[PDB]
């Protein structure tokens, strides 16, 4: 159950870093 | 703790998916 | 790994806070 749970984290870990980037770029204006 | 952890990681992926579905609306231009 | 775990979780619980902070306000039109 651990492995498990590892992989839903790296999982969200990959979501976070793409909401990041959507949202640093929405809040500088980059790419227009 | 296996079981508290699972708790918390459940909680992120609801807040997660909620922030992608905003984040989205804001990129494309939905409702407005 | 148990408590690896944990700091993986805590440290997504706070990137999620600060991009849930900055989508209201995106959202809302916070702070202009």
């Amino acid at each position: 159950e651990v492995e498990a749970l590892e992989k839903k984290v790296e999982a969200l870990e990959a979501k976070v870093q793409k909401l990041e980037k959507k949202v640093e770029a929405l809040e500088h204006g980059w790419d227009g």
